[PDB]
């Protein structure tokens, strides 16, 4: 967060001691092992990577229960969504049942799909070192988006994705502004279905995290597509090393359904998510 | 380089002590300053970045003399090139006079332009944290390429770019294979000129370096363009932190000329190089 003039002077000083301490160990190692500091650092870099990969595989083995909570405000219309389900990263698979707890959802369920868990992606064996999402766990990450609906309003979202005990939790605040009251969103003119998309991921070294860009196409009732341009940033909540990825993408396919025995406004969501783009 | 079974066991053990030592300092700091470890790491990360930026600006201030040396072998034809000049990174500018010391150059000078100093790029103020090349100095970096000439042979190059005392030196070995003896390269059918190109740079976190991809278009005598597809990797020679960049590109413009008073086969090369692609 924010730093005083004193802390700035103290942290600036402490930085040099931090580097000095490490330097003394590397220097000693180089003398004992007969390796230069480049070699030692390169070994440590790969060992750290292996450790992060193993830690993420351990945390996400088998089926992980999920809780989702969203508080939203779109054009002053307030609503809340609560969801539960389970993720199975081994199979790149996530299932959720999400309920509007405040009555009728004032936007279409499909517009909330991206907002309502990239840590359940299946990364192929040769790409596991590029999985930022699992590497930030269990402390988790903050996921922020702006979503621009073409010729309409925008959502801004801030979510925290992290383990709370045994459960992976996605807690979101959403604010939407400048929507037409008769547009495709507030007018509920979007089909209850979902296309498959690629989410393009790049490293954001400065923030120790990632950024993503992608365009969602929502099918419109009676024909046409409503574009939703997504800009995404993810930042670790903890300090620990994370995996900063090479450019790659996540391939998403989704299925929306309804529980015939659920009276409340709701969405059942199944997503398959697979990393790709590295040969 | 290579590691024994013993060193592997020793390095694996030493890794944990390295992390323990750092952890003890961060823990103490958090207690003394009232900041969490994420906050301390984030401060240190930015301080390290500022330091690397300042160090690179210091090393490349004003005009830096340059030495270039290439030993080449294309289809068994052996040749050597020696060059000197100067770089002025403040102005994103490099000038070289390069001479074939072994007689007649057996390939066209334009095909060697990319092989014969990305550290002289001008990075705009808002992009200086993405300059890997200066950050690897003075220890330097290894630059490796494979260059595929369309419908002809390929070059493979390994260069070391580093300071040797006050001078920035580029020392290269080049091997070319599978060229047609009557093709555009060995047949000397390329114009003595050079188009402007963009060099697309991405981080290679695993190797603590960068990769680049770009396509050179060499104008052919009597018309047409000869494509040279470049794949590039740069790896630090030292251990010290380097700046791993967001995706961006280097914009190149080049001018080839001749010294009217030079009897040996030669090329005078002027390049302007500017980083871009970040808004």
């Amino acid at each position: 967060t924010e730093f005083s003039e004193e802390q700035k002077k103290a942290l600036d000083l402490a930085f040099y001691f931090d580097r000095r301490l490490t330097e003394e160990w590397r220097r000693y190692l180089s003398q004992r092992l007969g390796l230069n500091e480049e070699q030692i650092e390169r070994w440590f870099r790969r060992k750290e990577q292996q450790i992060m990969v193993s830690k993420g595989e351990e945390l996400f083995t088998g089926v992980v229960p999920i809780l989702v909570e969203l508080d939203g405000d779109v054009n002053g219309h307030k609503f809340s969504v609560s969801g539960e389900g389970e993720g199975d990263a081994t199979y790149g698979k996530l299932t959720l049942k999400l309920i509007c707890t405040t009555g009728k959802l004032p936007v279409p369920w499909p517009t909330l799909v991206t907002t309502l868990l990239q840590c359940f992606a299946r990364y192929p064996d040769h790409m596991k070192q590029h999985d930022f999402f699992k590497s930030a766990m269990p402390e988790g990450y903050v996921q922020e988006r702006t979503i621009f609906f073409k010729d309409d309003g925008n959502y801004k979202t801030r979510a925290e994705v992290k383990f709370e005990g045994d459960t992976l939790v996605n807690r979101i605040e959403l604010k939407g502004i400048d929507f037409k009251e008769d547009g495709n969103i507030l007018g509920h003119k979007l089909e209850y279905n979902y296309n498959s998309h690629n989410v393009y991921i790049t490293a954001d070294k400065q923030k120790n995290g990632i950024k993503a860009n992608f365009k969602i196409r929502h099918n419109i009732e009676d024909g046409g597509v409503q574009l939703a341009d997504h800009y995404q940033q993810n930042t670790p909540i903890g300090d620990g090393p994370v995996l900063l990825p090479d450019n790659h993408y996540l391939s998403y396919q989704s299925k929306l359904s309804k529980d015939p025995n659920e009276k409340r406004d709701h969405m059942v969501l199944l997503e398959f998510v697979t990393a790709a783009g590295i040969t």
